[PDB]
């Protein structure tokens, strides 16, 4: 097909448990299953024998392996992981045609950051150099792999939800998305951080101070399911999102993800449930860009003749996190050579006969320089 074809499908996963990819470490030959995470900047893989790990890296076998003899930790809100970093060569066998010499971090112990049944060994972060641990001179892989080689500096994910998808390093492929690609800068490299300037619920305006939708940032993360939202945000987009749909009623505990609703198998009403988009800050002045998502994105199915859902938007205090609920309606260009994120209709995106998710532009918004939070 185009010339990325050998890294079409190259992702795998199960779904709400991350979606990750081959990569091979070290020499004579180690491949695990490493998830794809935009939210973070460390690679790093287990290392030594784990209940919910079928295999690990194991360093002694490594003729290559160089030890930098330092320890690493890295805590989220959910998890933690230690361990010890040192460098060896890896190669993505369906990703670009080279092999690097790369840091890794070798885990020795963890609580709560692997996950039973995911298939996955390890975590690729592929974010900046600012946020890795212990701290920004550990170089993450997306920049050795550039350093080293002629690979351009982009890659481009979609995340094909209930699961698969691809991982384009160095390029896009134009089979993966329809219609255009719409952009909007990289305000900052850290995480992947964007701007939202407007967000509507089925059309609806949620009408909120947009300082609001970035406080204190927003970032694009395929390393979490949900679409996070800051507090006082996630409260105004339940109570819209609870009035389109008030033709159903739901337990309080639904929004909440506490509790879960099921549906008769193949009866799901997804037409009850509205749309929701976000206006991101585009690359002309006063001109923005909306990306549309449906419930198929946030209503994610759980584990019979019985579906049952849990609602994936949830409360955050770090920001809006645009996870998998928003990634999996789109081809997601991430192209840190011009600083920019593009989104684009992911050709294998969950929709139905009567609606698809949707990218559309040029809108006009203005002031959206004054959306950002700051320090
Ligand atoms: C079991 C589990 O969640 N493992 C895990 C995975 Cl799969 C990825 C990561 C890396 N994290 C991210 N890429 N993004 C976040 O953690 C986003 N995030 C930021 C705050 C927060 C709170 C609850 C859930 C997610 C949250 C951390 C852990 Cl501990």
């Amino acid at each position: 097909r185009g010339s990325f074809v050998e890294m079409v499908d190259n992702l795998r996963g199960k779904s709400g448990q991350g979606y990750y990819v081959e990569m091979t470490v070290g020499s004579p030959p180690q491949t695990l299953n490493i998830l794809v995470d935009t939210g973070s900047s460390n690679f790093a893989v287990g290392a030594a024998p784990h209940p919910f790990l079928h295999r690990y890296y194991q360093r002694q076998l490594s003729s290559t392996y160089r030890d930098l003899r330092k320890g690493v930790y890295v805590p989220y809100t959910q998890g933690a992981w230690a361990g010890e970093l040192g460098t060896d060569l890896v190669s993505i066998p369906h990703g670009p045609n080279v092999t690097v010499r790369a840091n890794i971090a070798a885990i020795t112990e963890s609580d709560k950051f692997f996950i039973n049944g995911s298939n996955w060994e390890g975590i690729l972060g592929l974010a900046y150099a600012e946020i890795a641990r212990p701290d920004d001179s550990l170089e993450p892989f997306f920049d050795s792999l550039v350093k080293q080689t002629h690979v351009p500096n982009l890659f481009s994910l979609q995340l094909c939800g209930a699961v698969g998808g691809s991982m384009i390093i160095g390029g896009i492929d134009h089979s993966l998305y329809t219609g255009s690609l719409w952009y909007t800068p990289i305000r900052r490299e850290w995480y992947y951080e964007v701007i939202i300037v407007r967000v509507e619920i089925n059309g609806q305006d949620l009408k909120m101070d947009c300082k609001e939708y970035n406080y204190d940032k927003s970032i694009v993360d395929s390393g979490t399911t949900n679409l996070r939202l800051p507090k006082k945000v996630f409260e105004a987009a339940v109570k819209s999102i609870k009035a389109a749909s008030s033709t159903e009623k739901f337990p309080d505990g639904f929004w909440l993800g506490e509790q879960l609703v099921c549906w008769q198998a193949g009866t799901t009403p997804w037409n009850i449930f509205p749309v929701i988009s976000l206006y991101l800050m585009g690359e002309v002045t006063n001109q923005s860009f909306r990306i549309t998502i449906l419930p198929q994105q946030y209503l994610r199915p759980v584990e019979s003749q019985d579906d049952c859902y849990k609602f994936a938007i949830s409360q955050s205090s770090t920001g809006t996190v645009m996870g998998a609920v928003i990634m999996e309606g789109f081809y997601v260009v991430f192209d840190r050579a011009r600083k920019r994120i593009g989104f684009a209709v992911s050709a294998c995106h969950v929709h139905d006969e009567f609606r698809t998710a949707a990218v559309e532009g040029p809108f006009v918004t203005l002031d959206m320089e004054d959306c950002g939070y700051n320090i």
